This record gives structure tokens, sequence and C-alpha cells, in this order.
């Protein structure tokens, strides 16, 4: 039992638990015991939660950021149902009462004892909220479907819960002895060092002696800083390069250990290959000890030297610049530090960037203001998670301020918070305890936290950390671990199936490959593995019976698979699909879609539903991911091919899109699809201009039969190949309802673009903090300031609301003139 769980975690996280112990590292050993225990206490509090609190954990509510409707209600142990004509202003409790009365009259004889489960879904409807505030109700009111819900009693939810149980006295200057190395190159070799407190130097970059390629130095490198004035998060960074410039390898390390003690004596640093100095990189050596260039160095003794505790630390024209600053302006902010705490608390980030981290008296002065610093908003707190604020007490404060994050806000920023783990100096950190804690209190946070870490297990710089966090998570969730093993089981099968489709497509016809994909899919093991799991894209979505005849593959380079599902219990809402792609990095796609989804949230909060399609996209492994099938859609390209004996047969290529809409929306149903198209077009015109989505062509823009426009293939963003605003004649034609001149519908569409644009600019900083935290990912198109800059200009964040609107009008007008 205890052994099987250990072998289950190993297979699931894709790294044997025997490997962690084989390193014999006390830090890895300390994190494992402490986090195992932390996660087991969370598991314990959970198994005692009330039945409603278990619904908030296992099935958290999907809420939207009057008018009549038909709803179908049945009960758990019967096929018998009742269809009611209720209102969007009614709470679930009233519908639950109607359902219990209709039961009493059929069965010839309390609502607070039930929850409404969404049929064939891991979704529920409970709490004091009108029906239209629920995502499932809106997805029914929009598509034209009748919600199907089952009355689940308190005892059946409790049965689920139960079945799912488990110092200053050192004034000398800092120095190291650079002994030798064991690398490969073909010239002389120089080892440049540097002391860093995040993205900033504590002193200048002291270089080494030019020793020949054949390498021994044995030099005492002296740094321009004192041993008493080393910050706790001091980072000694190295770089090895060849000269007659060519980078070879880099390596970083902390001067204090996880137990706050200054390190001694000999250190062999297994270096990471280079693409000058890299302070942002991992402080753990390359795990490929056999094929890695190593650097031996000495950490001289100073006699145990522990970093002082907080009790010792604690004992030891201004308004015009508060909206990069000069050396005199910095001195002003630092002298005024007490006034900044009391009258400008949100300016904290600017005060943290002016304190001299190269002087221990200055740090304690800053930290004294910080320990009495009032709580900052979520927006201020997301800025302090950057590697630009590396201090542990700053990070602890940032986490403290982020504790007020709702489960909806935390879920929206989970990708950025997972990325910040790459910046952490030590294994046991506040961020992990916060993620793991918040994961174990919410199965949906826990699901996605797992997939974010699992997706990168093949990346050796994070493999140890990500694997230890997943192991700690499984300790606190034995049932979920098995639920996620089922998802990896389907994915292991989709990878072997896709490898066959790849080989087969280069040897035979598509109908021949398709038929054999079906014969392989219909094998016992494939039928079991691909059916009856939760969707890695959405835990609330249940992938029940796999529809083998409806499955195929797409013709693009990597032969993506088209896997269809159906569920008897769910009805039409159970007809779902996933696209399995293997070969491309899907990280940037996920980020771009999450940023569009965030835009849709900020628009919906202000009462604007621009009819957006934020379809799921999730990396699951090495160059492997899933995309969500948006049902009843097709590319602009396909529609425009204009084939004969079809309902979309056009006399002119321009009419193809409008004829396609007419054929799918007959009669009075057409006018709504023109509005759907107009709103979605405006939202994607803003999203693509703001995010710099270039290289747009008819085969990467899609339309739903409902009229809704949306983009696919986000392989390029932030201007990478200054992208101008885009307007296609083929779309303006549809907005104008097939008229040459129609300004009434064009200006209302221009209004949508203007309104959408302004709303985004007000949260411009939120996109700025989130994209800055994202630099930790290693996306080749999100690597520097020139990438974050594109967003600063696209949103004209410097300018006022009226100045930016005119600048946008020039961008919107230049797109219209470019439209043939
Ligand atoms: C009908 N239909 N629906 C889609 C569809 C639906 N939802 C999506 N999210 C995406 C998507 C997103 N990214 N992406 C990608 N990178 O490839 C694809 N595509 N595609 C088709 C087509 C198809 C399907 C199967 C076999 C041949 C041709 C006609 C192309």
């Amino acid at each position: 039992v205890k052994k099987l769980i250990n072998s289950q975690i190993s297979l699931l996280i894709g790294k044997g638990l025997h490997e962690f112990d084989s390193l014999r590292d006390p830090e890895v050993n300390d994190f494992r015991t402490k986090m195992r225990q932390f996660c087991e206490e969370a598991a314990a509090h959970r198994q005692q939660l009330g039945w409603v609190e278990w619904l908030q954990y296992s099935f958290p509510l999907q809420l939207e950021p009057n008018r009549a409707l038909l709803v179908n209600v049945k009960f758990e142990g019967s096929e018998e149902s009742f269809t009611f004509q209720v209102s969007t202003k009614d709470m679930p409790l009233a519908l639950m009462a109607c359902a219990l009365r209709k039961k009493a009259t059929v069965f010839r004889q309390q609502p607070e004892e039930y929850a409404l489960q969404v049929n064939g879904r891991h979704e529920y409807l409970y709490g004091n909220y009108p029906l239209c505030h629920f995502q499932y109700i809106c997805s029914c009111l929009h598509s034209g479907l009748t919600p199907h819900l089952t009355m689940v009693h308190s005892s059946s939810i409790l049965a689920m819960r139960d079945e799912q149980s488990n110092l200053w006295s050192l004034e000398q200057p800092f120095s190291i002895e650079l002994i030798e190395g064991r690398k490969v190159n073909a010239m002389k070799l120089v080892v440049q060092a540097g002391l860093f407190h995040g993205n900033e130097m504590l002193c200048k970059t002291v270089s080494s002696s030019e020793v020949n390629v054949c390498p021994v130095w044995k030099q005492r490198l002296e740094f321009d800083i004192s041993v008493c004035d080393l910050p706790r998060m001091a980072r000694l960074c190295f770089a090895l390069y060849a000269v007659v410039d060519c980078p070879i390898a880099w390596a970083n390390l902390m001067l204090f250990d996880y137990k706050d003690q200054l390190k001694t004596g000999e250190r062999c640093l297994y270096m990471w290959p280079s693409v000058l100095l890299n302070p942002a990189g991992t402080v753990r050596g390359n795990p490929n000890t056999e094929s890695a260039a190593a650097l031996v160095i000495y950490l001289p003794e100073v006699a145990p030297v522990y970093f002082p505790a907080l009790e010792k630390i604690l004992e030891l024209l201004r308004e015009i610049l508060e909206r990069e600053l000069y050396e005199h302006e910095k001195d002003l902010v630092w002298k005024m530090r007490h006034e900044v705490q009391e009258h400008f608390p949100e300016a904290l980030a600017r005060l943290l960037l002016v304190t001299k981290w190269n002087k221990h008296e200055d740090v304690a002065q800053m930290l004294y203001l910080l320990c009495s610093w009032p709580e900052l908003p979520v927006l201020s707190a997301l800025e302090l998670l950057d590697f630009s604020f590396p201090d542990c007490y700053v990070g602890s404060f940032a986490i403290k301020s982020l504790r007020k994050l709702t489960d909806d806000e935390l879920f929206q920023y989970l990708l950025q918070l997972v990325q910040v783990l790459k910046y952490e100096s030590y294994l046991d950190c506040e961020l992990t305890k916060f993620l793991l804690g918040r994961a174990l209190a919410n199965r949906k946070i826990g699901h996605f936290l797992f997939w974010h870490l699992r997706s990168e297990m093949h990346v050796p710089s994070v493999a140890l950390r990500f694997g230890l966090i997943m192991e700690a998570y499984c300790r606190g969730s034995t049932h979920h671990m098995k639920v996620l093993m089922k998802q990896g089981e389907a994915l292991s099968k989709l990878k072997a199936l896709n490898d066959f489709v790849k080989v087969s497509s280069q040897k035979t016809t598509k109908p021949q490959t398709k038929e054999m994909m079906h014969m392989c899919m219909r094998q016992e093991t494939y039928m079991e593995a691909l059916s009856h799991l939760q969707s890695p894209l959405d835990p609330s979505t249940l992938l029940e019976e796999v529809c083998v005849e409806q499955c195929t593959f797409m013709d693009s380079k990597m032969k993506p698979l088209w896997i269809m599902y159906s569920s008897e219990e769910a009805g039409s809402a159970g007809n779902v699909g996933i696209i399995f792609k293997n070969g491309d990095d899907l990280r940037q796609d996920m980020l771009t879609l999450q940023m569009i989804q965030l835009m849709d949230v900020l628009w919906k909060q202000e009462g604007l539903d621009l009819r957006m399609t934020p379809y799921g996209c999730l990396p699951t492994g090495d160059r492997t991911g899933l995309i969500e099938v948006v049902l009843h859609s097709d590319t602009i390209a396909n529609i425009q091919l204009n084939k004969s004996n079809m309902a979309a047969t056009a006399a002119f290529n321009k009419d193809a899109l409008l004829n396609w809409l007419k054929s799918k929306n007959p009669g009075e149903a057409l006018d709504r699809a023109i509005e759907e198209f107009t709103l979605s077009c405006a939202g994607y015109c803003v999203a693509t201009y703001v995010l710099g989505i270039g290289d747009r062509h008819s085969d990467n823009i899609m339309i739903r039969e409902s009229g809704q426009l949306f983009h696919i293939d986000f392989g390029h963003f932030l201007g990478n190949f200054r992208v101008p605003f885009i307007l296609t004649y083929d779309f303006v034609h549809v907005i104008q309802q097939g008229k040459t001149n129609n300004s009434e519908k064009f200006e209302r569409f221009r209004g949508y673009c203007e309104r959408a644009y302004t709303i985004l600019r007000r949260h411009g900083l939120l996109f700025l903090h989130l994209f800055a935290l994202m630099r930790a990912a290693g996306l080749p198109e999100l690597s520097c300031s020139k990438d974050i800059q594109y967003l600063k200009d696209s949103l004209a964040l410097g300018k006022t609301e009226e100045e930016a609107l005119k600048h946008f009008r020039v961008k919107f007008n230049e797109a219209l003139r470019e439209s043939w």
C-alpha cells in the first residue's frame, strides 16, 4: 500500500522517487518531509469538511465575470425527469424546491439537503446566485440548449468525500579561490565572476587571468564588497568564455545555505551551456555530471556563520516623480522612506529598488519599514514576485499580500506564479507552500498546478523542484493522483498512436491511415486507456466513451489527432473533442490564449461580451499538448475554397463567408450571426493588435456556424516575425451585411474596437506585471525589455486616455486604407 503509492507517484511525475534519495542532499530531504507533512494536514482538514465545503473543493463554482428558460431536472436513482419553465433570476434553491414538490406529487409523498449536478459533468450549481450567473446556464442560453441537472443529496456527496480519503563583526572584502576546470572548446579562457542581488550587481564584474584552452587558474578573486554587507539572497554568478568573444558555459550559486549559514569550503560547479553573465538562471548545477563542464572554486573559512535573525535586523518634488530615475531622485526617495510608508504604501516597489543591498545597515532600515508595512493590493503584490525583488522578506510580504487572492483570481494567474518558481533560490520557499496549500484546498487549482509542473519535467533545470512539488501534492491527494494517472495513461497511448499516424501518412493514403488508426484505437488497451477520464484541459469536462469512427488526424506537419468523445448521461453537452499535438512547443499558445481569456474577463466585468472563443490549450509534456475542439467551426480558407454542389456557392469570392453564414443560420437566425461575427471580430482585432499577433492568413482564422470569429496558431506574438491594426475587406463586408456602403453597422463596430481598447488600457499594468513574471519561462519571444516594450506602445500606457484614443484612431484608419 505505502510502497504502491510510491511506485504510483514515480510513474505519474515521470521520475523515480529513488532518484531524490540517491542525491543524499539534506535540502531535498528537508523539503520532502516538511512538505509531505504539510500536505497530509491539508488532506486531513479536507476529509472533515462539511458536504457544501467538499463541493467548493471538488466542484468549485464556474461563475460569469429577468428572462424565462426551460430546465430539465432528474434525481440520482431514476431515469424519470421533469421540465420546468423557470427564470434566470431564480437561485438554484428555488429550482431544487420545485423539483422536490414534483417528486412528492409523482411519488405520493428539504431543498437545503441537495446540490444540482450538471449532467455528465464534474460541475455543480449551488449557493445564492441567480441561474444566469452560472457558466453552464449561459452556455445553454447562448447555444439554444436546455440545461440538464441532477438533484444530488447530501449523503451521496459525503459518500464521494469518504471514498476519496488517503555577521557584522566581519569587515574584510569578499573573495574566492578559482582553482580549475574540465570543459570542451577550440584561443584562451577567462572566467568572469560577479555578485548579484537579483537583476542588479552588488559590485563590479571581476574577471580572471587568460589561461590557455589546454584549465588551471588557482587565483584569489577579490570583490569590492564586505562579508558583513552580503545580503541573505546574495548570488555569486560565473561565466566561462573563450577569447583571442565566444560564450561557453555559465553557473550560479548562493553564498548562504537553506539553513542561513554562509557556505565553506570546496565547491565543484557543474556548468550549464551558453547561447554576458546570467544572474536569473538556476543556482543548482547541471545534473549531467558526465557530459558537463565543471568549475572548482574555494569558499574561504571565516572562523559557523549564520545570517542574523529578524529580531537582530529589526533592532538595527517627491510626488512629481511618483508617476528609471536619476541618482539624486533615488537619494530623495530613500531619505523620505518613512513618508513613503505612511502616505505612499503602493510606491513600496520603488523604495525597494532604491535601497542599497550592498550595505547591511540599509537593508535592516528597509526591512524595518517592511515589517510594519501595510498590506498591498493584488496588483502591487504581483510586481514584487519578480526577480527584480529577490529578498526573502520581500517575497514573504508579497505572498502575505497575495493571500487575499480569490480562487478565480489565483486560477487566472497560476501560469505566471508557476513560472516564478524558476526564480526561487531554495526548495523550501513561501511560493511553494502557498501553491501546494491553495492546490489542496481546490481540485481545479491542484489539477492545473500538476499539469504546469508535469509539462516541464523533461526540462533538467526544473526537474528536481517540479518533481518534489508534485510528490508533495500527491501525498495530500491520493485519489487525485490516481485520477491524474488515468489522464497520463490516455496521453501515453495518444503519443504512440500519433507516432504511427506520422509514419503512416508518409507511406499511404489518408483513408488507409485513418482506417488503421481506428483498428489500433479499437484494441482492448487503447479502448480502456482513452475512455473514462477527466479532461486535462478541463477537470469539469468528462471524456467518457471514445468515438473511434469520428476520430481522425489533421494534415499539418505534425499530424495532430482529432479525438472525439460522447456520454449517454451528458447528452449533447457530452459530445466533446480534444486535439492531440506532438512536435511543437505549445507554451506561447497557452499564454496568448490565457491573455485573450483575461481580456474577455476584463471586458465582461465592464458589461461587454465581445463573443470570444477562449478554447483550451495545455502543454502536457515534451513538445506535447492538447487543444480543445471548438465544435461546428471551420477556417476562413476552407469556406473561401468555394466548392460546387454546396449551400455556400458564391458568384464572387467576397460573398463566400456571408453565404456560409446564411446556410448555417436560415431566415431570421442570420441577423444574430452577423452581430456575433461583428463583436468577435472587434475583440480579436484589439487582442491581435495589442498582443502583436502577426502572420495572419485565412487558414489560421476560424468561424463558428453561430457566426463567431476566432484565431488559431499563435506561434508568433509581441511583434516578432511592430504589427499594425488589421482590417480585412472580407470581414468588413459581413459586418455591412453584404453592402458596399453601410456606415451605421461599421461605426458601431468601430465603437466596439474603441471601447474594447480603452478597457484594456485601464488594466494595462496587469498585462505588464503578468508578462514580466512570464520572462522566467524562457519563451524566445519574451526574453527582454524590447518584448515588454511592444505592449507599452500597443497600449500607449504612457499617454492619457484621450491621447491614446487618437493614436488608436490613426492605427484603425490606416488598417481601413490598407483594406484593398
Ligand atoms: C472542422 N475543424 N474544426 C477544427 C478545429 C476546432 N477547434 C480548434 N480549437 C481547432 C484548432 C486549434 N488549433 N489548431 C491547430 N493548431 O491545428 C486547430 N480546430 N479544425 C477543423 C478542420 C479539420 C479537422 C479535422 C480533420 C481535418 C480538418 C477543418 C480544419
